[PDB]
């Protein structure tokens, strides 16, 4: 540690004395991060993630910028974890006694908006983004900022900022859901609709797990230890980023093959909220005005 | 303060003893935030900003969501400053001795992307955003994340993260410049082109001042004190947000009046990098294919 770890209790445990060496001191910081079993598990999941993220980068290496940016950051993340995981400021040890994993929240700020940009162009064919895309990004940034602030805070201050994060988060989840519904009815009828369905399940489950891990972790009720929280977070990271990004590359190849073999043939379908989506079709026998009541 | 402020030096200044009351302690945290003159100046500029931001909200209150979101956050910001400016986590007092103004960086994360979204639709007429818009947002988020990490860090770690912020920042500034060039040649020939020119000056000067205030502040070489840094930051905040947002509302009204009186009549002008922009014109005697060599 690069904070003070050696001290003496004096006067029946009522006074703590430390070397006057300029280092900060706090008992709360010295609480254990967890068991050796938790530590072993965390280093394994990290290695798996560093390696798999590096494989994904090379694999994608065989437009497309979103999968690479996230996979690059994940890799960079491990080297910092690997060398300085518990060094400030990968973990912030603050005057109120909290341990805040800035690396995680910073990583979310780097990667989550890019995932949402990817989500807004699942097929990869669009060159533009609507107004709703922008709201998705702004709501998600706020979620992380409130969540980070909550983690840095204590008591009632933590609770309030968490709840604003929850309000921002619901708005994010709701609009993400809207995007996936449009995407499902946009992509061709076969395999493309299977992949999109898989991504929705992956997305809502993995992203939905995050507020739960927060509540359980040191940032909340301290059920999970620091290592415990790391293991959980790396799991849902693999889901939310690596696996989801894999599917996204796969989905985009499938969309590309469809347009190469069949061309870009569109049919307008309307979904009655009442939304309209231009579905990709396979042959020119369809170019009509189809609908679908929900 | 809610950290330890009372201590005794023992053994010829080599041992510090504190009450064992659970509070964290560090000498670095107790350095003064600055002179009383600096404090007075900071409270004045904050009040000016709280009031003026509230005026802007009501004033805009007489599409348009970007001016309100930023002005709302600025207002909320002051109430937190007003009650808990130097309470954790508005300022983070970390184990490495740094004081990091999380409120500022968090505020930047909330407001700067929205300013850039505004910038990407200065006229307010567009319903879509290109790929380049998305890069603008992603580069800017990275800047803040690296800058925040640099502020939280020390020594060579601070320097590296600052430089990545600088690389991200240049990419942001460059693309912002691209947007303003397109915007200038898009808006009508008269007053609209004056306002856009004003915004470019405001934008690059106020945003450009931020890395400079960083280098001078406690986050860098400690030339400026904490209060000193606050005063500077509130000034360029008024420029980057309040004044710029004012012009943006004004610019959008002017664009709206043009389309109401004259309708939406466009002419394609091409700018030889070679870029094409559809300029708004006043009468149907222009609908041609004009160009302009740079
Ligand atoms: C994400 C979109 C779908 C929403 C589903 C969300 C997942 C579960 C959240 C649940 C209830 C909120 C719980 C609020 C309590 C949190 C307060 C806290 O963290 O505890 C602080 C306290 O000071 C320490 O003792
Ligand atoms: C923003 C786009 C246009 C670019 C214009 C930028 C404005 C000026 C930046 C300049 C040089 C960079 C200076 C790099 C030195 C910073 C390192 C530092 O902060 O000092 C840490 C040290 O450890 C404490 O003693
Ligand atoms: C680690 C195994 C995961 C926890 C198993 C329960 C246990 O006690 O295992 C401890 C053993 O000494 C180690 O494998
Ligand atoms: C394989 C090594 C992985 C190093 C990280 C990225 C490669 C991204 C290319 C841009 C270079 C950035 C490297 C960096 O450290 O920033
Ligand atoms: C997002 C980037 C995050 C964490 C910043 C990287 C972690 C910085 C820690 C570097 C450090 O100070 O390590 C000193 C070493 O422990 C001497 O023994
Ligand atoms: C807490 C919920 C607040 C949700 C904050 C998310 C705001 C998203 C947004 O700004 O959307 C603007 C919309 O287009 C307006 O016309
Ligand atoms: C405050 C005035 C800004 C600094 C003026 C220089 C000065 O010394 O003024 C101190 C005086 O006591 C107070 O006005
Ligand atoms: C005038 C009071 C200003 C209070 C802040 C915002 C109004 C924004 C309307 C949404 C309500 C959010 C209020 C909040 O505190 O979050
Ligand atoms: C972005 C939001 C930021 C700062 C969070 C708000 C600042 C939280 C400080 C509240 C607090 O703990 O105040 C205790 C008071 O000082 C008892 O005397
Ligand atoms: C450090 C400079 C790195 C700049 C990081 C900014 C990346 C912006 C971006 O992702 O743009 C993607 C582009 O569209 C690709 O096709
Ligand atoms: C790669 C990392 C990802 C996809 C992280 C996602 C994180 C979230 C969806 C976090 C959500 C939260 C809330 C819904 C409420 C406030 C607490 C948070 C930040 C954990
Ligand atoms: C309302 C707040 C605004 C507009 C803040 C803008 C901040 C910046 C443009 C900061 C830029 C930085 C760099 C260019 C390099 C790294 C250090 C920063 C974060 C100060």
């Amino acid at each position: 540690m690069l904070f003070q770890t050696s001290y003496t209790l004096e006067n029946n445990g009522s006074v703590i004395c430390i070397p006057n060496n300029g280092q900060c001191f706090c008992l709360a910081w010295l609480k254990s991060n967890g068991t050796n079993a938790e530590k072993l598990a965390a280093n394994i999941l990290q290695w798996i993630t560093f390696a798999l993220s590096a494989l994904c980068l090379m694999f994608y290496g065989y437009c497309g910028w979103e999968e690479i940016y996230v996979a690059t950051i994940e890799m960079i993340k491990f080297i910092i974890e690997y060398f300085h995981e518990f060094d400030e400021p990968a973990v912030i040890y603050s005057s109120n006694g909290n341990k805040t994993v800035w690396l995680r929240y910073a990583e979310w700020l780097l990667t989550c908006p890019v995932i949402l940009i990817h989500l807004s162009n699942l097929t990869g064919l669009a060159n533009d983004y609507n107004k709703r895309t922008m709201g998705l990004l702004v709501s998600d940034i706020g979620t992380i900022v409130w969540g980070t602030t909550a983690a840095l805070s204590k008591g009632y201050v933590r609770v309030i900022f968490f709840l604003m994060g929850l309000c921002y988060g619901i708005y994010t989840f709701f609009n993400a859901a809207k995007v996936y519904i449009e995407a499902y009815h946009t992509v061709p009828k076969g395999r493309c609709r299977q992949v999109v369905t898989g991504m929705a399940w992956l997305f809502f489950v993995s992203w939905g797990m995050f507020p739960i891990l927060f509540i359980l972790g040191p940032e909340g009720f301290g059920v999970l230890s620091v290592y415990g929280s790391t293991v959980g977070h790396t799991i849902i990271d693999l889901m939310s980023k690596n696996c989801w990004g894999l599917l996204g590359h796969y989905l985009r190849v499938l969309i590309h093959e469809h347009i190469l073999i069949h061309g870009d043939i569109r049919k307008t379908t309307k979904l009655n909220t009442e939304i309209e989506v231009e579905t990709l079709v396979e042959d020119e026998a369809e170019a009509g005005a189809v609908s679908s009541e929900d």
